[PDB]
């Protein structure tokens, strides 16, 4: 009875085109906020953030009021899209192909005329995703909301703090906060300033996954390249080991290239460490070629330089703690015996060149091991969030 | 005649905005349930569950009633979307881009005014998919349903057990059950509690596919790395075999990385076993390098330590059950003969170093075989659902 | 004149909510069928069939009738969606995200009131796609159609044979038939049985493509592994050939894993043959390691067992059709000459071990060739549709 | 004034359900054509063509006419969707998920009642894409248009030649023409023939891209396999070169398999040439194994057949232009000297076997080079459009 | 009061079909522009540009005017889609599947009747993306806007300069400008010219990303192939190094093939440099085979040509700065000693052939290094935007 009577009366002469103020010269205060249920997807490559959000819009509708004693039991009424005036608040920085992704629900109105409009939606929004420190990165994705076609003279947009009471944690992203800011900007279209309310979703990436799936595997696989320095030259597999490990590491940059936007704004930290590793492994192959030249050095070819004999076999080697008819028969056997002496003399020259190769391996083992260690630590610890990350995620 | 007359009468003064209760002060009981036809897709990476569901909503509409003796043969009437009041029940944790994925169908109303609304739909819902025990994992995906804009004072949502009579099994997922729970929660928007009905779809993954396509192939491919310990050093292919098998195993983690969400909440069991295998294969390469140093040990280089001569050639080897002018001609032939004696003396030193290499291979074969076996069993059997899985799926 | 007059008269008091029967107590016969234009996509991984279909619905509308002599030249009238009653027939097992994929077109009505409604659409439907015999598989995808909200008491759904006169063949799938079946089932929602009409699209896969792109390439690539048995051990490339071929075959299972659903219902035949091939190639590597141990056997190491000397060098080898100062100088030259005799004695031992390696290669060549042949034939011919496929597709 | 007056008058008693003919017994002539702006995507795998098209529909509306002297300045009026009758022309062979992809725009009507309806749209259409001659292929994609629910008795569909004045060339596809054909077919639904207008978009693929990205790279990479015949056996890298090149060529068929539909209707020319190349490279590996058996032939093993000594070392080799105490000391030195003579005798046998290996390499180099050349030319020149393609694209 | 009164009066007799001019014979001036917020995605493969744009349409509506002194405080009114006439301006070269991607918002009208319509949208547009100079490319994507169904006689479309005040930079693309051009073209449909306003979005690609991820990695990986010339032949890994590096470089063209459209209009610069690199690396393998023939040259085989002895061992080598019973015993030892002399004579021949191999390596090292350098510089510097790019991006 009363519900039926109220609805009929409330729509009488109601025009949803009309901004529901008793005084047209005054603006309409609209309180705006949102509830952040969950961060669904942070697309780095396309620079889009996906969130499950419940917008929260409240205002007073001067015409939607009644005395509850004349309609007992009817404390609230509901109105669907198009039958009541509502604010045209949109996400400016939407990435959604239909632009407005909100699911229109009922506006809930109480007898004093206070309206509650809480449309849910899956929102896609453009977010400059800074990849400089990936995987130890923190993002600040803006969500700018404002009335599209009412400026500050007609619609006084006001902010209320975001609700995260129902926030469900992501797994990849720790929510740091969703602070909000209400600004009043002018646009080149119009002479009226249009207020907006922007919420900044601050997110720390949780680093365990990429620590285990990219960083640590690259460390361990690249160190396998350093075993080339311990592998004997006579194995005939130094180059196969080195070049095979090097080209396998390309998978990691391919994986990174599948996550990262193709931008020139910064060079991601992960890329810097992967580039350093492949350069170090590539130089290990370069050094390996030198070691093989020494190992295989032709004994009749050019003699070992004095510098080589001292810088490698003396100094570096010490530091590393390495260190009638009888006459004819006589001349024939002399030849055979002297022939062996030359062979053995050439053997000793070869041995020194092979010893030089071993010493070069040993110095390069220590040098590439130490150089691998410092470049890795230095690159990873240059991230401001590294210490926080290691403490929180590991 | 009568159908035409009834429809005309039933819409007379009917307002679909009105909650159809004879007494406005009382809430409207709405019975909610669903029928689960099939689980279409469990997207682990995006944490979304896709289901084919028929929602089941029933309530009484006080105004949609008639006396069947005055409209003979008209036992039921149907009303499409927008012409009758219906509950605004939505899936809260929807992942769908249009949020509400239900296909609006007719509400079926009988002469007593009992309404049946059974909209089908393909529903996408956010589901925390726990990957800790993958592939031996069990998921519990919630489907939370509630009236969006009517709270408990106006709409008394009540639960009925889910219907699985038409459930078509998936192939990848065994349905354990779809129990339901009706809660009464308060929200930071409002002072009215909003009832909800949540159904939890419990699903056991069937493990045969990933058992055959990931786990078993990795076991068999990694064991091929253990053949390096049986391969003779003189083959000159120990490193090629080991490093080639190791880098091939990366395909499996790449496959896993194509299924798993990039989260830091847990480390999947499959990842733990794959990580253990590659570490074991990687260490086999490391050991292989040592075996080659022994095999190729320079005989003039450092003598074999007493520890090496005993720990390998004595103890471990036993356990493994291995074990004028004539004077000038004389001095020339003496040199040639003594030269051979030194060569043979150096040969025996080489042989001992090569024997040491063989013993190290043999110990490492037994050690890496046993270590491969226990790590594999221990990791796989740490899954609570392993014994159930093996019994049910294999 | 007459068209304008008829349309006006026909809509007078017409209520599209009304089921158009002259007698409300009787059900309305609705003839249902479809025309199958083409099979667009059979998605095995997602278990969805995509078809281009023209539904065919016919019924009589008691109110949409006129005497053609009073409206000369107006033999038919058309009505778009929402202005005439039509059956609410839906595809139950739809996979489409909007569930109902039909494109609403006009209902064509003639002066006797017979209605023709032939909406086209691209339909997505859930189909249990049995992969047990892939690529020699035959599918039976059901398309279940029924009135969503009218049961058998109100709507007498009747079947007519599917039209394939306009069927355009697919290229991958031979259409076997689209038989139809009309059932009368009860549901747990309701006490009225709801009739349905299900058409079963039977499809034979054409096997040439996967025969040429998966099966035959795997046969030919795997046979290249058998050349290891003909490759001499001294080449030092036996392991590189075997392991390289083995790991290349993984591409094929990766390709298969990109087509197959991740289900545990069956193990596809293609997977069984690929698994057999890799196991055979993997065992060839295992045998290759043994052959290298024989080839490289240390002559001073353990003597050849009597079993080895007979089972390989005698029986299997036959079957394969293989088969003062002068005294000092004397003792010095004696040593040199006796030294050569021991070297030659050890050479003969080595030769026997190398001959044993060659015989093992030869037996394994014949054994792995024969074993490859039978496993391949046996697996492929275990498919019931193999003989049909080879005759029809090759 | 006049625009406002005309619109009011024109809608008075207008029924958009009515086919706008002054005489209902006559059919309505509808002129149909289209403008082809651009070919957006030719999806070979899914057999769908995507085009940007402006449909062109014209007809006369008997009711939408006025005298321009009574409405001065109003020479035309526009009507949006649903307010005027228009033809229900659809694309029969649509691949679009919503089936009808046209963007409804205004119908432009002039004072004589001539209507112009030119809706744009992005159209997806099913096209049998014949892959037999890919990349030198020419396609003929049909676009069949017709009134869905008006047959020839009511709607006289007439064709006008397609407009390509605004055609923007594709880059991958040369447009040959878009001829049109008007047919009159009967359907199994109805007794009225339904006219249709089909346009056939003929397209020649431009071959430069696939010439440079698939064909030529495969030629050059496969020829690298032929260097195995020039590589000395003693390098110990013949098998690594051959098998490594062979397995790298699989990338190309993988790329092709990512473009081609999985159909059994034909075998693409590109596939035939790739299959020929891998078979030739695979046989080169097979021959390489034989060459290594000769190179490594055991000298004590079976003697070289007379056929081998003549067919290789004589004929083929010529064609290729290759070609007391002193007695004891005596017997001891005799042994040492005779021992060397046997070694040298065995050396000469080895040399002949190694020479045989070199000759086999040389014949196979010339044979595989010539065989590679003819198979490549013969396969590529079997395409009817090859000569056209090479002239136009290269 | 006044807002309610104004809205009622303004809609009285208003017909949104009517073009709002006081004089129908005159055209309606519509000012068109846009605001470019951000370039979202430049899809090279599909030739589609995605932009976030706010269209700006302004015109005067003769009927939507009032005297503000009679409606105090009501300075503006808003009207949603379908209740007011607006221009039907569309993007002609749209790539969007629904063609018109604009999100319809309110038209803002002030008391003088000036209308502001600023619909936002995510626009997809076809853009010929010229890949000739990629990654150093500059694109000019047209955005053609015009009234679909009003020609110049009725609608006088006028341009205003694009607004980039809110432009957010992309990261991959530097915005050069968005100049606009208003044209007046005739179409084959009609006799009225249809004005249009086209904006050309000029974009320079920022090259750092592809410089670091494609160009530089290819340079550094390919140079590793040049180490084959420094690797000794006796290593037995020259071919493994060369062919392994060569086939790894295929990844880069695969990456490029994943970005580039499959067009034959041009050959991208990146492809030209990648093709040059692989040809150079491939020729290095070809040369490596020659070096191995020299290294392994049979000493008894054909003597070294005079040309070889001079062009390599003399000229090129200099430039590179390389450089009773006793009689029987006598004849036996003579044989042994003469046997060694022949061995040593053959050794010297071998050494010269090995020296020739070393010289060929050295010339080829210098030749391939220099040839790699010039081809790389020459190809990269042939891009007109190279110098700009290096200065701006590096
Ligand atoms: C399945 C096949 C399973 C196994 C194949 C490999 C093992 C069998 C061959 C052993 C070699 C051998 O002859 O002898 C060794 C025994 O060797 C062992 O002790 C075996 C230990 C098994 C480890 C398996 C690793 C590879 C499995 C990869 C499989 C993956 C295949 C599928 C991949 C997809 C050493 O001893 P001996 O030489 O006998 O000693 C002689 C002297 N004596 C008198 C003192 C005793
Ligand atoms: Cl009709 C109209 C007037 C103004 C506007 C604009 C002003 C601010 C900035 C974009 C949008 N909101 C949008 N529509
Ligand atoms: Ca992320
Ligand atoms: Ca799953
Ligand atoms: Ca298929
Ligand atoms: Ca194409
Ligand atoms: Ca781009």
């Amino acid at each position: 009875e009363f519900q039926r009577k109220l609805y009929k009366e409330l729509v009488k002469n109601y025009n949803p085109l009309e901004r529901p103020v008793a005084n047209d010269s005054q603006p309409l205060t609209v309180y705006f906020s949102l509830s952040l249920l969950q961060i669904m997807d942070v697309d780095e490559k396309n620079q889009v953030l996906t969130t499950n959000i419940w917008l929260q819009m409240s205002w007073t509708d001067h015409y939607l009021q009644w005395n509850v004693s004349e309609y007992p039991g009817v404390k609230t009424v509901r109105f669907p899209d198009g039958q009541i005036w509502k604010p045209d608040i949109l996400l400016y920085n939407s990435a959604d192909e239909r632009f407005d992704a909100t699911f229109h629900t009922n506006v809930l109105v109480n007898s004093s005329g206070h309206c509650q409009y809480l449309p849910p939606g899956i929102f896609k929004s453009s977010c400059y995703i800074d990849v400089r420190w990936f995987p130890f990165d923190v993002q600040h994705c803006k969500l700018k909301f404002g009335s599209w076609s009412y400026g500050g003279w007609s619609l006084d947009l006001q902010m209320q703090e975001a609700d995260i009471s129902g926030y469900i944690p992501n797994g990849e992203w720790d929510l740091v906060g969703i602070p909000g800011k209400r600004s009043e900007r002018f646009y080149e279209c119009c002479k009226e300033p249009y207020p907006d309310v922007t919420f900044t979703v601050t997110m720390r990436r949780r680093t365990l996954y990429y620590g285990l799936n990219l960083l640590i595997p690259c460390v361990l696989i690249s160190a396998l390249a350093l075993l080339v320095f311990l592998l004997p030259a006579d194995s005939g597999e130094k180059i196969s080991l080195g070049i095979t490990v090097l080209l396998s590491l390309t998978v990691f940059m391919l994986l990174v290239a599948e996550i990262m936007p193709a931008t020139s704004d910064s060079v991601p930290l992960i890329a810097q460490y992967f580039a350093s590793t492949m350069i170090i492994v590539g130089l290990s192959v370069v050094v390996t070629v030198i070691v093989l030249q020494y190992h295989h050095h032709d004994p009749d070819g050019g003699k070992m330089p004095k510098w080589t004999r001292v810088i490698l076999l003396n100094w570096c080697a010490w530091f590393l703690r390495m260190k009638p008819d009888l006459a004819k028969i006589l001349e024939e056997v002399r030849y055979i015996a002297n022939r062996f002496r030359c062979q053995d003399e050439s053997e000793a020259v070869c041995s020194e060149w092979k010893f030089a190769a071993c010493v070069v391996d040993r110095l390069c083992l220590m040098a590439f091991s130490v150089f691998t260690i410092i470049c890795t630590i230095g690159i990873l610890m240059s991230a401001p969030n590294f210490v926080e990350a290691v403490s929180k995620d590991f």
